C-alpha cells in the first residue's frame, strides 16, 4: 500500500456521507447499495463508522459529473478517468466524484460502481495507489473480477489498519 504525503487521515473514528445526486445508468436503489458496500469493505477492518446526511455537508460529499464539475480536474469523457477522490480534509476534501459519461452498472457490463467506490473511498479515507496488482487500491479497473470472489487483500488491510488500526474486538 501507500498513504498520502503528511499521512492524512480524519481525527475522529465516526464519518458522515452524502449522496448528492444520482446517475441515470442506474436505478437509485442501486447507487444506494454500491456506496453502503464500499463502505462496508473498510469498516470490517477499522474502528471506521458511517452515517448518512442527506443535507449540510458531509465529511464524504459523494456525486457524479461530466467535465468541468466545480473544481480544477474536469472529467475527461467516456474511459480513462473513470472518478476521482480527495484525501481526509475539509469541504472538498474527502469527496469523491463520478463520472458520468462512464456507463456506471451493477455488474461487470461496464463500470462497476461498488468496485469503483471501494477504490474512491479508500482515497477519502487517506490511501493512495499500491503497486500490488491484486490490490484493489492498484489503479486496476479490470472487467474480468467476478464480484462473486471478491475480498479486499491483505495489502489494503495493511494499509487501511496502518492509518485507523484493528477492529476493537
Ligand atoms: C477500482 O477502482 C478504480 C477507481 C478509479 C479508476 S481510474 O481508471 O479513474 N484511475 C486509474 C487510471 C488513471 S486516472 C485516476 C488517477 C484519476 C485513477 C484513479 O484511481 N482515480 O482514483 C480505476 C479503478
Ligand atoms: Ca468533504
Ligand atoms: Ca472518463
Ligand atoms: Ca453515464
Ligand atoms: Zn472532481
Ligand atoms: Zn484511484
Amino acid at each position: 500500500f501507500r498513504t498520502f504525503p503528511g499521512i492524512p487521515k480524519w481525527r475522529k473514528t465516526h464519518l458522515t456521507y452524502r449522496i448528492v445526486n444520482y446517475t441515470p445508468d442506474l436505478p437509485k436503489d442501486a447507487v444506494d447499495s454500491a456506496v453502503e458496500k464500499a463502505l462496508k469493505v473498510w469498516e470490517e477492518v477499522t474502528p471506521l463508522t458511517f452515517s448518512r446526511l442527506y443535507e449540510g455537508e458531509a465529511d464524504i460529499m459523494i456525486s457524479f459529473a461530466v467535465r468541468e464539475h466545480g473544481d480544477f480536474y474536469p472529467f475527461d469523457g467516456p474511459g480513462n478517468v473513470l472518478a476521482h477522490a480527495y484525501a481526509p480534509g475539509p469541504g472538498i476534501n474527502g469527496d469523491a466524484h463520478f463520472d458520468d459519461d462512464e456507463q456506471w452498472t451493477k455488474d461487470t457490463t461496464g463500470t462497476n460502481l461498488f468496485l469503483v467506490a471501494a477504490h474512491e473511498i479508500g482515497h477519502s479515507l487517506g490511501l493512495f495507489h499500491s503497486a500490488n496488482t491484486e490490490a484493489l487500491m492498484y489503479p486496476l479497473y479490470h472487467s474480468l473480477t467476478d464480484l462473486t470472489r471478491f475480498r479486499l487483500s491483505q495489502d489494503d488491510i495493511n494499509g487501511i489498519q496502518s492509518l485507523y488500526g484493528p477492529p476493537p474486538d
